[PDB]
């Protein structure tokens, strides 16, 4: 990534490795190591990802929000 | 939230996503992104929060105490 | 407890907490918020304890160990 | 280990324990205290192993990649 991995990797159904970077980013990683998708969010992502019922990623960042992001990468709402 | 999300959120069984915040509280956040409730300690609440059986959620907080709050959002009781 | 409660608490099949603090002790609570034991480190107890299918509780310590503490508390051996 | 055990151990269905440290390394402990393997990264490790389905060990390191371990303590994939 472009920095420290503090956060610490959830693993979906499917077997999708999601985890934040300190590069300010929640990268979901495909189990043969190739990038899925990131999504970018204000400030080091040190908190470790949530996996909901439906699939919703659920995770803090530096910048004051937790953040809900959809399985596809996309942003599905943010609460600070 | 009021600062940084460092913990590392919990979801319930019935989809609420618990986490705390630098700003000394624990969040109870609904799934489609709107406050249940919040709950402040006396310092940031870096801490996962971990869901028990009866639903009970217990975080620690950096001032000193692991606390034990109810669904509901209030205090069932805190440890020093 | 004597320091901030970095650690995120683990709950037990019988519904006791498990959780570390700053003050180097790996706690284990009771349901009802009362001290089951601790069981003292030789540095803050960052790391979260997990619980193995024995019951056996295993956390780090910034003392530079893994530690295996058996469910009464008492040490079942440490990892430098 | 060599250094300050902040990750929080991840327990594998046999029983092995996996934690990071600070000292760089990955750490896969038998449950009697014996070591299986270690693996090297670029800097501490402060997250938190995951176990995939298929066994494998995922991390991140502050040298900035997601790591991807086999259970037998060879490197599978990291990502940076
Ligand atoms: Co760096
Ligand atoms: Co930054
Ligand atoms: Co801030
Ligand atoms: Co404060
Ligand atoms: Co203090
Ligand atoms: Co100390
Ligand atoms: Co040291
Ligand atoms: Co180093």
């Amino acid at each position: 990534t472009g920095g420290s991995v503090h956060s610490s990797p959830a693993i979906g159904q499917d077997g999708t490795i999601y985890v934040g970077s300190n590069d300010h980013y929640l990268y979901a990683i495909n189990p043969n190591g190739k990038l899925k998708w990131k999504f970018e969010t204000g400030g080091s992502v040190h908190s470790s990802p949530a996996i909901g019922q439906d699939g919703t990623i659920y995770v803090g960042s530096n910048d004051h929000y937790l953040y809900a992001i959809n399985p596809n990468g996309k942003l599905k709402w943010k609460f600070e």
